[PDB]
C-alpha cells in the first residue's frame, strides 16, 4: 500500500509484470567441448535474432513506425562479423564459456566506442550493451522482460513501450516523470511509490495500491464500472438534446478564439458558436489583418458548423495590449477607456476590413455579429450604419451578402442593462459577457487579486441585471445568450435556467457536464430558485439556495 | 466705441475723470521781483502740503491704513531744508523763476539718488520727482488729477486709489493688467481700448463704451436696473425656502472639503452639508491624522451648522494618490481596485481613528456618516459593526456619543443601485455620488478625454438608476440625497425634482441659482418630465425634453 494516487485513472485489477532486470551474473568457467560451447553461443545468438525480428515487425503493425528502428539497430549489431568471430575464436582458442566470451569481447567494443565522445558512437556502445545483454541472458537460460498491471523499480521512457497497449491494461506503479507521463496519456490508471519492489510476487494488483485480497475484489470491480460508467454516459450526451427533465429546451454553444478550436467544438457536441473571439487576428503582429485573411477564417468556421449559429465578436481590445500598428496612449484605467467599439468607431480604417469580411463570409453559414463595449444606443446605431454602408459597398462590387444577419451587443456595461428594454427594440439579440459585467457592476478589476473577493458571479446584483436583459429581449420576441465563464459554471447554470436564458456558450470542455446538469433538472423548479435568488442580499445566500434546490 | 467688454460689470452712465497728466512745460524766464518769486514758490509749497496732509488723513479714514505712508513720505520731502533752501537761493541769487528753480534743484537730487542703485534711494528720487511735480503744477497754475467714469492712457496700479471709491462709481476704461484687476475687485464695470484718449471731453460715459447720447440713456439706465435686479433678488433668496411654485419642499446642502469652506456655506444659504469630503485630513502628509485632529475639524463644522444636517464621508482614496504612510501597489485600473471602504475595512488602523473621532464629534450637531465605494451589503454590515465596536469602546472610556447617528452609503457602484431595495432596509439614507456612478455605469473614466463623450449625466441609463435608488429609499421611509456635480446642474435639477430627490448638495456658489430655478418650477410638471425622460433612448432626447418643460 503506497501513495501517489494520481497521474492517471483508477481501478485496475490485473496480473503483473515486474520489469526488474533479472540477475545475469555468471562464473567464468572453463569448457571441455568448445564446439558445443560455440553452438551454445550461436543458439542464443539466433534465438535473440528471431526475438528481435519479432519485436520489430510487431512494433510497426501496432503503434511504432518510428519506434521501430532501435530494434533494427539492435539486429544490425548481431549481424556484425567483427563482433561474432572474436567471441567464437575466444570460445575455441581460449576454451572459456560463451557467457564470458560474449561479455569480454562486447566490453572492449563498449570501451572503444565511448572514448570517441560522439553522440552516435555512444549510441552504438549503448546498442551493443543492450543486445549483448539479450544474448547473454539466453546463454544463461534466464527469461527476461518482453511484450496485467505493470510494476517496476524506476521509470523507463523506453522500456515501457515494448508491451502491447492492448494487454497492457491496468496501471504502472513504479517508485518515482517518464512514468506519470504516459500514465494519463494511455488513459490508464496509475496510483510514485518507493518500497513497492516488495509487494506481490510475479503472479499478483489493484491500482485505484491494493495487492490481492480476493474479497474486496468486488468493491473496486464495480467502482470501476462507476468510473467508466460516468465517462461513458457523459460522452453519450454528445448528440443528446439540451433539455430539462420537464421539457424545457436551451442551446449549448461553444466559445472559440480561432478556427483551430473547431475540432473541440464537434467532439463535445456544441450546438453552435456563441462567441468567436477575433483578437487573435490582430494581436501579435506588426500590420493589421487584411479583409481577405479575416474572411478565410470566418468562412472556415461558418461552413464547418453546417448552418449552426456562429456569433462573431468584433475587435474587443484596448491600450493594455501590445498592437504596434495603431497608437494608443498610456491610460490610467484602460478598462474604463479607449477600447473595443470605441476604438473601432473612432478608427474605421481598422473596423471596415472586419465588417466587410464578416458581411462576405455571411453567405457560408448562420452568422450573427455582436459589438463589444457598447454603452449607448447611439454607439449601436453608428456601428450598424457602418455595417450597412459596407453592405451597400459589397453589393455594388458584385459580392453576395446574406440578408438575415442578426446584430446584437455584448452586455457588459451596466448602463446597457439599465436600458435593456430600449436596446431590445433595435437589437436582434443580447449576449451577456459576465466576465466584464461582474467587473463593471461590482467596480472590481477582473484581473486584480486584492479585490477578487468582490468579483461575485452569484451576487443578487448580477442575477438581477442578467434577468432584466433576458426579460427585455423576450418581450420584443428576441433572444439572449451568455458567453461569460458563468454560463459554463455548474453553480450558475441552475440559476440561469430559472432566469430563462436561451443560449449558454462556453469552452468546449464544459458542454457535456453542463448538458448533464441541465437534463437532471426541472425548469419549473429552477424558475422558483431564481425568483428567490434575486431577492437575496448576499452571494452566500444565493449559493445556499442553489445547493438546496440541487440536492 | 472700443472693445474689451469684460473684466467687470456693465452699465455705468456717469461723468468722467481723464487722469491724463497735464502739460507742465514752462519757459525758463528771468524775474524782476525775486521776493515775489520766492513767495510764489513758498505759496505753491504750502498749498501742496495742505493738499497732501488732506490726501493722507482722507486715505486712512476710508480704505488705506497702509496705503497712507507714501503721502507722509511725499510730505517729508517737502519739509527737507536741503531741498527748499537751494531753490530759494536760486530764485534770489540767480534771479530765475520758481518753476525752473524747483526743477533744476530737484533734478540734481534725482540724479544723485538714482546713481546709488539702492532699492530705497531710487524710491526717494521717485518721491522727489512725484512731489516736485505737484509744487511745479501749483507754481504754473495747472490743475492736476486728485480725489464719475474714470478714463486714462495707461493702467496705474497706484494712481487709481486716490479717488474715493464712493464717488468712484461707474467704470475705468483705459487702453491696456493693473486696470482689469480692481475692475472686478471693486465690483464696478469695465468695458482694454486703444484710441479712447480721444472720446468725450472733460465733461462726458457709459461702460457696459458709449459716450453721451442723451437719447439711448434710458435703455442702459434700465438695463442697469436689470443687472442689479438679478444680483439682488438672487442674494435675497439666501434665507428663502427651497420650494417649488406648487409647494414641494427640498433641501439644498453644500459640499465642502474643509472647515475653511464654512464661510461660503452661510453666505449662500445652504440648509446643511451633504458632503464633507475628508481626504484633506490624509493627503499631503507623512503621517496619518490623529483621532484628536479629525475630531476638532468635524466638531467645528457640526457646531457651526447649528443642528443642520452634516453628512461626513469616510476616507475615499486609493493608490492613484501619494500617501507616504501606507503602501499601495501600482494597480492597472485603480478606479476598479483597492480604495475607499475597501482600504479602510482591510486596514482598520486607518479607519478606527476616523470613526472614533466622528462618534465623538456627533454630540455637537446633527451628524450623518456615509461610506464610499460600497458594492456589497456585507461591506456595509462590516463597516457598521466596526462603528458599533468603537461606539462601545468610547462609552467604556467615558466619552459621550449621540445615539441617533444616521448611516448611509454613497451610491456610485452600479450593483448598489441594482440592489437599492435591499440596502434601503439596512441603511438610513442614500447619497448618490453621480461623479463616479456615471463613470462606472458608462464604464468611462471621469478624468479621460478620449471618452468624455460617454460621460453622460443626462443619459436615460443614469436617470433610471437614480430613480430606483430614490424610490427604494422612500418605500422604506428613508431619504436620498445627491452630492455629485449633477445636483447643482441647471439641466439636471428639473429632472431630479421630478424624480423626487430629497436633498441636493453642491458647491456653495451654486445654491442660489439653483434655489431660483426650483422656485420657478411646478413639481407636478417636473414629475411628468421625468417619467418621459426615463423612457428616452439618448442623452440628446433627454436634453430636448428639459428645454421644453423649462421654456
Amino acid at each position: 500500500q503506497i501513495k501517489g494516487i494520481a497521474a492517471s485513472d483508477g481501478v485496475a485489477i490485473a496480473k503483473a509484470y515486474l520489469l526488474v532486470e533479472p540477475d545475469l551474473s555468471f562464473d567464468n568457467e572453463s569448457v571441455t567441448d568448445t564446439d558445443a560451447e560455440v553452438a551454445k553461443f550461436n543458439g542464443a545468438l539466433n534465438k535473440s535474432k528471431v526475438e528481435l525480428t519479432k519485436i520489430r515487425n510487431n512494433a510497426e503493425k501496432q503503434l511504432g513506425a518510428d519506434k521501430a528502428a532501435i530494434f533494427d539497430a539492435h539486429l544490425l549489431v548481431l549481424e556484425d562479423p567483427e563482433l561474432i568471430q572474436p567471441i567464437e575464436d575466444k570460445i575455441k582458442n581460449e576454451s572459456v564459456n560463451a557467457a564470458q566470451a560474449l561479455t569480454d569481447v562486447s566490453n572492449q567494443f563498449i570501451t572503444i566506442f565511448e572514448s570517441m565522445d560522439n553522440e552516435y558512437m555512444a549510441e552504438r556502445a549503448a546498442d551493443i550493451r543492450d543486445v549483448s545483454k539479450r544474448v547473454l541472458a539466453h546463454i544463461l537460460g534466464v527469461e527476461l522482460p518482453n511484450p496485467v498491471v505493470i510494476i517496476g523499480n524506476d521509470l523507463t521512457p523506453s522500456d515501457t513501450a515494448q508491451l502491447n497497449k492492448e494487454y497492457v491494461q491496468g496501471f504502472v506503479t513504479n517508485i518515482g516523470s517518464h512514468s506519470a507521463i504516459m500514465s494519463r496519456s494511455l488513459e490508464i490508471p496509475a496510483v510514485g511509490t518507493k518500497s513497492i519492489t516488495e509487494e506481490v510476487e510475479a503472479g499478483d494488483i489493484v491500482v485505484d495500491d491494493v495487492l490481492p485480497s480476493d474479497e474486496v475484489i468486488a468493491e473496486y470491480q464495480e467502482k470501476r464500472e462507476n468510473f467508466f460508467k460516468d465517462k461513458q454516459e457523459l460522452q453519450k450526451l454528445r448528440d443528446a438534446e439540451s433539455v430539462t427533465a420537464d421539457g424545457h429546451h436551451v442551446e449549448l454553444a461553444a466559445n472559440i478564439g480561432t478556427p483551430n478550436d473547431l475540432p473541440g467544438v464537434i467532439e463535445n457536441g456544441a450546438e453552435g458558436i456563441g462567441l468567436y473571439r477575433t483578437e487573435f487576428l490582430y494581436m501579435g503582429r506588426d500590420q493589421m489583418p487584411t479583409e481577405e485573411e479575416q474572411f478565410e477564417a470566418y468562412k472556415a468556421v461558418l461552413e464547418a458548423m453546417k448552418g449552426k449559429r456562429v456569433v462573431v465578436r468584433t475587435l474587443d481590445i484596448g491600450g493594455d495590449k501590445e498592437l504596434p500598428y495603431l497608437d494608443l496612449p498610456e491610460e490610467m484605467n484602460p478598462f474604463l477607456g479607449y477600447r473595443a467599439i470605441r476604438l473601432c468607431l473612432d478608427q474605421p480604417e481598422i473596423f471596415r476590413p472586419q465588417l466587410r469580411a464578416l458581411l462576405r463570409a455571411s453567405v457560408f453559414g448562420k452568422l450573427n455579429i455582436m459589438f463589444p463595449m457598447v454603452a449607448t444606443i447611439q454607439e449601436f446605431r453608428d456601428a450598424k450604419a457602418l455595417l450597412e454602408e459596407e453592405r451597400a459597398n459589397l453589393k455594388n462590387e458584385g459580392y453576395e451578402v446574406a440578408d438575415d444577419i442578426e446584430l446584437g451587443i455584448m452586455v457588459e456595461i451596466p448602463s446597457t442593462a439599465a436600458l435593456a428594454d430600449i436596446f431590445a427594440k433595435e437589437v436582434d439579440f443580447f449576449s451577456i459577457g459576465t466576465n466584464d459585467l461582474i467587473q463593471y457592476t461590482m467596480a472590481a478589476d477582473r484581473m486584480s487579486e486584492r479585490v477578487s473577493y468582490l468579483y461575485q458571479p452569484y451576487n443578487p446584483a448580477i442575477l438581477r441585471l442578467v434577468k432584466q436583459v433576458i426579460e427585455a429581449s423576450h418581450a420584443e420576441g428576441k433572444w439572449t445568450g451568455m458567453c461569460g465563464e458563468m454560463a459554463g459554471d455548474q453553480t450558475a447554470i441552475p440559476l440561469l435556467l430559472g432566469l430563462g436564458l436561451d443560449e449558454f456558450s462556453m469552452s468546449a470542455t464544459s458542454i457535456l457536464k453542463a448538458r448533464r446538469l441541465i437534463r437532471s433538472l426541472n425548469e419549473s423548479e429552477m424558475k422558483e430558485l431564481s425568483e428567490r435568488a434575486v431577492q437575496c442580499a448576499t452571494s452566500e445566500e444565493v449559493v445556499d439556495l442553489v445547493e438546496e434546490y440541487t440536492k
